[PDB]
């Protein structure tokens, strides 16, 4: 293939054949080397929360609203108002989110980097970002690009007559393309870009509910669905099935989906004035003269009446700069006929309809009503039809649903409400925020923590292995992409996590009963002090790690940060939490991978979501094995004669050349370590164990911890990594 | 299919990536390697302190004993791993290319992809595994980089060849160095060379046409093909490849013959079974192999069944002891072309003595054998004269080999101030880019304050010239081989003083002015003396400080005294030719080639300076604000306050009222036109405009263009300036 190869082969700056070219199936650590603090121009010590709280937020909003109608000659505003274009920018920034893996969304501002800056569906959003740049120049570090793109759409809706619930800032900027996201395996974009995600099916009605997991778009390079219909076939009934699937994969139900589409398509228009052959390279492929912009259009000045974005030429309402109910009115009251846009694409026009839809530049010109196939979807499915019919007669119910769904869209990947900043954060708490009760009571102090650690360690049924394993099981549900999971809330005690087979539900039950005894004893006796179950789960694992280090000859402070609260079941939605359930866990030697995701690839992926470096992933696995911390208490990977003592025995014995390693099963998941001289079977290992002795960069770390004399360094590094992981969700304190 | 896995992972980076869609776009990956977070020792680990505390003699004693402690999983030929360990060290050091300074043993990269899995490194996985117990014993106080070389050094000495000594000091690295251009072919040897010979298969005519800056005849080889060019068993053509490849590694004829005749005193090659019996290389092998590869399924895969290169040659009758048997055999035997057991072309003395030993059976003997690359040395007129001389005067070979082996192992270690341990050779060699002892006593802060005031009021000097000259001197530094930088004032010597990129007539007038400041100081300050090298850096540094003051920011710009001035005798014009830049984005110099755009050359140079993307970006914008172009032009100088340290370069770059269009056919010149007045306002280069085009670089430009960030700009510039000026300061250190 020519695909993925430049016709000129550079000899500079990484040019040449590379290791991943020769050995493309080998595990890559790239996803654990992103987002490092050197790469950040602002430095590691910059506190975005402090900066945003000092922002003159009201003046930022007034500057945005003034920009909306200050038309720039290099991209003139339709109807004299950029509001629709700015709503699209915000919706596309937020619109990449996938609920199952928690990736995409607006929370990293990734629309400004490859590949999102150059996806076909983001065509001419380079102009939109450029138009808002002067607001970022004025306000500097005190508002992120990530926050600004979404605030701009929020302010746009409010200045076009639609009052929102409010807004929360808090998204710090990122500084490189996030190459950890599986957007798909296709080698083409829309109109192609979907053979792999449909497994070669082309029957568009039958396949619609069979989109490859965890994807949430129907072609590579789209936000959700194809506006001409599935595979460009202008069938509204099949389009509706694609919409249900895609919006479902983004965490939206039918009410939310109709409210978002009918709410957004009140505003603006689509652009399809000239054929695609007039349009130049996307931003990542454009020449230096374009200075970060792309899709240069060679007809006229390439803008104004010649704008070309999607290829469609649809104006939904008679007032595209003002909130209305004209979208549903047109959709339901007109009869529709299939026509072509000027650029050749399929759309729908009203039969015998009024010629009163305004032109964006010529006051003398009007058009008939028009719709996309994906808008006709909403009256060609029974459930969408019933919602649209109700909202035709009750526009106030659409406005309520749209306010709620728009707020959810923009904030779904922001994390707990302790992350949300600014003066207009909505007061209602929503289930998709994974709510927590407010912390109350006088917080436990150092002496209470010392008393609780001793009580925990002296309780029947609690040992170092079980305490450590339970804490980590609770902690590794965290993922940095959408800031969901972690130990705050004590959700391991609730459905679904209490019944996850990867948590060993019978053992977990007995551990949690013992912790609840510690809790009853303490609460029953220490005046104004109560301790949460969440702090006891974390404190028990922390106490176990401290004890295991002492038992290994090292006196170390293992620091504990108190103040977690306990969630209720009503704040813990089963569907949302089911997305956090692991299929394999390398920290606790659970499960295994599949053909397209090997055991060790799942481990690296999870480490990236925990923000771990390669040294931190390595040290954690080796210490969990030394602690005997497997999910089922097995000996797999437990390469030590001192289980429960925090030593680097795992690494020492893994690298010992007197042990030969051979496959025991057929499927490559189980390994036996045999003493070469005696021929006795000494050890059993998994792929998560043996990858550390196979991958050249991971093995180099294994060797550090296997070196004579490094027992103390091993202990210090394990404790640092343990503390980092236990605290990932502590946004009430600071990250 | 090439460079694609048959199974497409959906985790850990699986899926189509940005580089796949837009493979021609500039990539910043080489500025993101070797980050301190990635180093398991921590960014505060000091390798030099660890190594100086090492019990060095005990390490060498334990290496020496390991040589004859055969391990059953890879039994030692003749009972001695010495030859194997000499090969390990020579392959570690043997990837070096003098022109670009990449490869060599100084980063210990043989333990990572791709070098761990190149065909020429077959079975060195075993060699590395055999020495791992010594690394495990001594811990952090010896690096893998130092150990692999020290092991070969000790192996020579324990097989009867006393070396010049050794220097340690190579700190380990912790990821594959994906900045090196090894070539553009999509196959390894026996293929791997269509591109580097532009599809020529005329083995004599093409030999001196090898693609620059490569130093091997096929992808995956160290230097040349042991069976002849493209496997053609023609010794005279092989000799032309050896001279080309070794020259590209910085070795001349005498050094070349010494290295090959010296090395092949020892050990043997391995070709006992055909290649179909050999499994995947390390990076392709299954988890059971635990980082090893090339599993051989015949017998136990080892001992008599060893298979490495496919050849089965034993050069001397005493493969564990230094001798003159290589030359004695080469010159005196009549050679016939034969096939090894694995099917490769080699040469045998079919009517010679049957007294060459077997590595495992003391009762079994063989005839004399050679490679085609060995017969090369008697099939070229200059190599033959050397070979004949040394046959008769073997002490001259021993002298040449000790010096060339020292050069091989230490060519990328950098200045002598970096060399560690108790047996560093006392001779100063030209390829070490030597520096003297200082003159008189070290300037103090009072002397620095007087010299800054003098420099900023001297005829022929100003802010722009001073900043340009210091950066010109600094950017010769390259971290791959630790060559270049400002220590030595080598801008003032040949060849740098006559480089077109240094504007020789301006430079001369700047250097004469700094020498006048120097003459005033030296001898009127008792025994205090200042070097020209310190005055070049101090003058640029004082200019940056004043330019910040004039932009409204009061900042103390640090200065570290103590550089010395190199002599011209210690500055070889060919050695320094390798540092001459094709383009220099910091000073808006030069143009790209048919294989690398100007902006790619700049990112490459930034990687050699260890810069991050924000450091690269801030330096370019500040150099433009200072008016520090090599030729004093206004290209990229997007400010009305030239000489004042403002972020005007970034503000004006991103101003939408300016439209940028190509002016030259070559893609190298651009004009910025004011869209309202229709007037040409600015001229820019590709090094200027990339900061407004690449999305990750433009994100950094925006920071510096934002209101309020004028002081941050100055702070970040000053930090980056100090880092670059000090890269070669291993005397402090660096
Ligand atoms: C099934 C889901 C959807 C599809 C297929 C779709 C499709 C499109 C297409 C093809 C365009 C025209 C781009 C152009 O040529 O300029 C567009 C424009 C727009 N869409 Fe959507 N859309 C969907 C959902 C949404 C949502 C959820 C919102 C926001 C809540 C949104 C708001 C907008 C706005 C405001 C515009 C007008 C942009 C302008 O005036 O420049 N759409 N849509
Ligand atoms: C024209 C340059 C050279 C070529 C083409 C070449 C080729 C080879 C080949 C094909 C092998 C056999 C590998 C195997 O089958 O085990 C080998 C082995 C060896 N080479 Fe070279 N060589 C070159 C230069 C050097 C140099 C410069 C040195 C060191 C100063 C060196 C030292 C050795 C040693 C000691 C062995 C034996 C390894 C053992 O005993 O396992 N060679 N050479």
């Amino acid at each position: 293939t020519t695909f993925g190869r430049c016709a000129v082969k550079s000899n500079q700056a990484g040019g040449g054949t590379r290791s991943h070219d020769w050995w493309p199936c080998q595990l890559r650590l790239d996803v654990l080397r992103q987002f490092q603090p050197s790469q950040n121009p602002l430095g590691g010590d910059f506190d975005y929360a402090e900066a945003f709280q000092s922002l003159d937020y009201e003046a930022v909003k007034k500057d945005i609203a003034a920009l909306m109608t200050e038309s720039q000659d290099w991209w003139p505003a339709d109807f004299g108002n950029y509001g629709g274009l700015f709503v699209r920018m915000a919706w596309h920034s937020a619109g990449t989110y996938r609920a199952m893996d928690g990736r995409g969304g607006g929370g990293m501002g990734q629309q400004r980097f490859a590949p999102l800056n150059s996806w076909p569906d983001n065509q001419n959003l380079d102009k939109a970002r450029r138009l808002i740049w002067p607001i970022k120049q004025k306000y500097g570090n005190k508002i992120s690009w990530a926050d600004l793109m979404l605030l701009t759409g929020n302010v746009a809706l409010e200045n076009m007559g639609f009052k929102t619930l409010g807004f929360g800032g808090g998204r710090a900027d990122t500084w490189q393309s996030d190459e950890a996201v599986y957007w798909g395996a296709e080698t083409t974009f829309v109109p192609q870009g979907n053979d792999v995600r449909y497994n070669n099916s082309v029957d568009i009605n039958a396949r619609a509910d069979k989109l490859e997991k965890p994807l949430a778009a129907t072609h590579m390079g789209l936000i959700y669905v194809n506006p001409e219909g599935p595979n460009g076939t202008p069938d509204p009934a099949a389009s509706a099935k694609d919409i249900r699937e895609a919006f479902g994969r983004m965490g939206m139900n039918d009410t939310e989906t109709v409210a978002l589409i009918a709410g957004g398509h009140a505003f603006g228009k689509t652009h399809g004035a000239v054929k695609g052959s007039n349009i130049g390279p996307a931003p990542e492929a454009a020449d230096l003269g374009m200075q970060g912009l792309g899709w240069h259009n060679s007809v006229g000045d390439g803008n104004g009446p010649n704008q070309m974005t999607s290829g469609l030429e649809v104006i939904w309402t008679k007032t595209p700069t003002k909130w209305s109910n004209g979208y549903l009115e047109s959709l339901i009251n007109n009869n529709w006929t299939l026509v072509e846009s000027p650029a050749g694409a399929h759309q729908w026009e009203a039969v015998n309809g009024t010629v009163d839809y305004p032109d964006p530049f010529d006051k003398t010109k009007f058009r008939k009503a028009t719709m996309l196939t994906s808008d006709l979807a909403l009256i060609n499915d029974p459930e969408y039809l019933k919602i649209s019919q109700r909202w035709l007669e009750h526009p106030e119910e659409l406005a309520d649903a749209f306010a709620k769904a728009w707020f959810k869209l923009l904030h779904r990947d922001l994390g707990p409400t302790t992350r949300y900043l600014g003066p207009e954060v909505p007061k209602e708490s929503f289930i998709w925020q994974d709510p927590l009760p407010a912390r109350e009571g006088d917080l436990i102090d150092d002496a209470d923590v010392d008393k609780l650690k001793a009580a925990i360690l002296s309780t029947d049924g609690l040992d170092v292995s079980k305490l450590a394993s339970t804490a980590m099981a609770c902690a590794t549900t965290y993922r940095n992409s959408d800031k969901r999971g972690g130990c705050n809330g004590a959700r391991i005690a609730l459905e679904p996590q209490r019944n996850w087979v990867s948590n060993n539900p019978t053992q977990l039950s007995a551990v949690l009963d013992a912790l609840k005894k510690v809790q009853s004893d303490f609460n029953g006796s220490n005046g104004n002090k109560k301790v949460s179950l969440a702090d006891l789960i974390v404190l028990g694992g922390t106490a176990a790690v401290e004890k295991a280090a002492k038992d290994a000859g090292v006196d170390i402070k293992v620091p504990f940060s108190a103040g977690r609260v306990d969630a209720t079941q009503e704040q813990t939605d089963v569907t949302q939490f089911s997305y956090l359930e692991p299929q394999a866990d390398g920290f606790r030697n659970y499960g295994r991978g599949t053909a397209r995701a090997r055991t060790e690839e799942i481990m690296v992926d999870k480490a990236s979501q925990l923000t771990l470096t390669p040294p931190e992933l390595t040290v954690l696995v080796g210490g969990m094995r030394a602690l005997g911390a497997n999910y089922d208490g097995s000996d797999v990977g437990v390469f030590t004669a001192n289980k429960g003592k925090l030593t680097p025995d795992f690494f020492v014995n893994l690298v010992d050349m007197n042990i030969a390693w051979t496959a025991s099963g057929a499927d490559g998941e189980s390994w036996v370590g045999t003493d070469r001289k005696s021929r006795s079977e000494k050890y059993k290992g998994s792929r998560a164990d043996l990858v550390f002795g196979s991958h050249a960069e991971l093995r180099a770390i294994a060797e550090v911890y296997a070196e004579n004399g490094n027992q103390e360094k091993f202990v210090k590094d394990f404790v640092a990594a343990w503390t980092k992981v236990m605290n990932l969700d502590r946004f009430d304190l600071k990250v």
